[PDB]
């Protein structure tokens, strides 16, 4: 365990209410945030989606990426399933950072894709850790899980750093 | 200056594209963002809306707060006029924190209000002054409904010229 749950309150949204849970790195301070869709309890695999903060597309409209409609969508889907979970990862650009990241478009903003423009700012393709999401689920009683994603190797990955994945599902987008 | 430049972008959005520049606390290393849409040179003062970032309603759909709704509506504004700013400052909850501001729902979610153990607001906007200059502005039109914000945003060094109604 690498993080606290240190408070939660209702978070009214147009889907309905949601029980927002409020999470501390116990070693750095750092927030993150799970929203919870109606009764998680029972020992149905809980569906859940796991989403890496994206300040651009999650909340400045960035058509520049998909990631505020991924963000969207998934509310959407755990909201049609009456029961689910959304873990808002809190590791900007896949962790290298949002200044990280502008200055990955502007190399971007030349040619060079997302793969070198991070070897370059002297990062590597993925440098987030998932372990987090797991103790996150781990702190809301979660085990198995049944997660909302199009990538296969992220379901290879996110099992890797000790979810319970049981089962797998595609993203409306 | 309590800031630094560090990077811009093309950020493209449904309004048209929007130079985003990203800056660095020179104490802290907190990073605060500004988008700037159209030409902002000109001795014209300059069309702006200072957002302090806030999470649940920005990017989570919160309606228990319109920060979301007024973020969208400063965005369009800007857009109609087809030069302006927005300074996404981000000091989340009135720079207490989102924790602060979860723990703080939860007991709304009781019985206090939004002033009860830290102040009313803890903000400090010079840094917002601080992008401002960086980003070479002076004379500042601003986008509030609120006009004591202007009076603590010009108080901060902003030489906000006019308010200007944020519709939503
Ligand atoms: N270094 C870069 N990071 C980016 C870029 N565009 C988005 N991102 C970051 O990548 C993260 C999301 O992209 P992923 O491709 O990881 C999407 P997710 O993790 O949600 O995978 P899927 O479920 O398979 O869709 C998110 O934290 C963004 O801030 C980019 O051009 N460069
Ligand atoms: N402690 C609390 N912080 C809040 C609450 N509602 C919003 N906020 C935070 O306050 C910040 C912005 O809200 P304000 O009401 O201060 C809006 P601003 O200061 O930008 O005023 P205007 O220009 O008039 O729009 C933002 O960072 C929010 O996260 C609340 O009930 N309690
Ligand atoms: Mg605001
Ligand atoms: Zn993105
Ligand atoms: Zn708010």
């Amino acid at each position: 365990m690498q993080l606290k749950r240190v408070a939660e309150a209702k978070l009214p949204t147009p889907w309905g209410d949601f029980l927002m849970v409020g999470f501390e790195e116990l070693a750095t301070g750092h927030d993150h945030v799970a929203l919870v869709y109606g009764d998680i309890s029972g020992h149905t695999p809980v569906l859940a989606r796991v989403h890496s903060e994206c300040l651009t597309g999650d909340a400045l409209f960035s058509l520049r990426c998909d990631c505020g409609f991924q963000l969207e969508a998934a509310l959407t889907q755990i909201a049609e399933e009456g029961r689910g979970i959304l873990l808002y990862h809190r590791q900007e650009g896949r962790n290298i950072g949002l200044l990280n990241k502008i200055r990955a478009y502007a190399l971007q903003d030349q040619g060079y894709d997302t793969v070198e423009a991070n070897h370059q700012l002297g990062f590597a393709a993925d440098e987030r850790d998932f372990t987090l999401c797991a103790d996150m689920f781990k702190l809301l009683g979660v085990n198995e899980v049944r997660l909302l994603t199009n990538n296969p190797k992220k379901v290879e990955i996110l099992t890797e750093a000790g979810i319970n994945i049981v089962e797998r599902v595609p993203l409306i987008v």
